[PDB]
């Protein structure tokens, strides 16, 4: 009941956000070109070695450029591999940016290793230093509006376990994706980039 009114808020906020989003492609690119640079000069990106980063859908900052800089700097790159049955996902390691273009894709047309593909899972080899966080919306207070399936909230809690120190969670967002207040229940992000 109290949870219901919370899900209503989220639902509404998601709609509006997806409205404000679905932003010409060139604008989408401009804003990404800026966040990229802000990332490249970021202390926690510079310092971190094992990185988790997502493959951008059209209503999301484009991380293509960031991924290229990840490999140039001998960082261990990881990308999500989610399962549609539940709310489960592992960060699986990719060896080169070219590999992204061979991988299969999900119903969301998001690229990830298939079933038979045995991947090095981040938490099997030391967890993650930095996780780039996707999301429909964020507020300056740090909260996140996820896509509703609870994939990242669940994964971060798994990290907390495996890892002595928790990963630095870096949210990349459009000016458009930034909200006054976002309804919440579970996990905040250390930082949100934009502007
Ligand atoms: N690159 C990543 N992708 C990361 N990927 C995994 C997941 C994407 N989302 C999911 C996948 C299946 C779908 C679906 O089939 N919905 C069904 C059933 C869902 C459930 O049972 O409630 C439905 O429509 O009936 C919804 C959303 N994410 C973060 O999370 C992050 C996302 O923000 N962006
Ligand atoms: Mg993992
Ligand atoms: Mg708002
Ligand atoms: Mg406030
Ligand atoms: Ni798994």
């Amino acid at each position: 009941m109290a949870a219901a009114a919370v899900s209503s808020a989220k639902r509404s906020l998601r709609g509006e956000l997806k409205q404000r989003l679905r932003m010409s492609a060139e604008e989408r690119l401009r804003q990404s070109r800026v966040l990229s640079q802000k990332v490249i000069a970021h202390s926690e990106y510079q310092k971190s070695k094992r990185i988790s980063i997502f493959l951008s859908m059209q209503d999301e900052i484009e991380t293509e450029e960031i991924i290229k800089d990840i490999f140039q700097r001998g960082k261990i790159c990881f990308i999500p591999r989610y399962r549609f049955q539940s709310n489960h996902m592992d960060m699986v390691r990719i060896e080169s940016p070219e590999e992204i273009s061979l991988l299969p894709k999900t119903s969301w047309n998001i690229p990830q290793p298939g079933e038979g593909d045995v991947r090095e899972e981040a938490l099997s080899t030391g967890g993650l230093d930095l996780i780039f966080m996707p999301g429909l919306g964020f507020d300056k207070h740090g909260n996140r509006l996820g896509r509703g399936k609870g994939y990242y909230d669940a994964y971060l809690k798994r990290c907390l376990q495996h890892q002595e120190v928790k990963p630095y969670t870096l949210a990349l967002a459009f000016k458009e994706q930034i909200c006054l207040q976002v309804p919440v229940n579970d996990m905040k992000v250390d930082e949100v980039l934009y502007e």
